[PDB]
């Protein structure tokens, strides 16, 4: 139960190792504009996605970060976020929990 892959495809995108404990904890219950809850576990480092956009400030869950939507670059399912112009760290993953699914390496 290492690493997590997409849930819809396969792909693999992160590993339990790079969890990240952003405000204390990992895991991050939040809603967006639509009011769409996603329970995110944030990764200080993902593979296997593919960043749409250019960042937004928009609405950041978290302080002094901009966002862009991180697909499954195999699938196109929305997993997640990448986070970046920030500070202790620069940069993470916010993604969603049920979006992925954990076995072994
Ligand atoms: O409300 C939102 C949607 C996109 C990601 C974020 O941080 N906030
Ligand atoms: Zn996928």
């Amino acid at each position: 139960a290492s690493i997590f892959r997409c849930r819809q495809c396969g792909q693999t995108i992160s590993r339990r190792d790079w969890l990240l404990p952003m405000g204390g904890d990992h895991e991050h219950v939040v809603f967006n504009p639509a009011g769409m809850i996603f329970r995110v576990w944030c990764f200080s480092l993902a593979q296997g996605l593919r960043l749409i956009g250019a960042p937004s400030g928009e609405f950041s869950w978290f302080k002094g970060y901009d966002w862009t939507i991180a697909l499954c670059g195999q699938c196109g399912s929305h997993l997640g976020w990448h986070y970046e112009g920030g500070s202790q760290p620069q940069t993470f993953f916010g993604l969603i929990k049920d979006r992925l699914a954990e076995g072994p390496a």
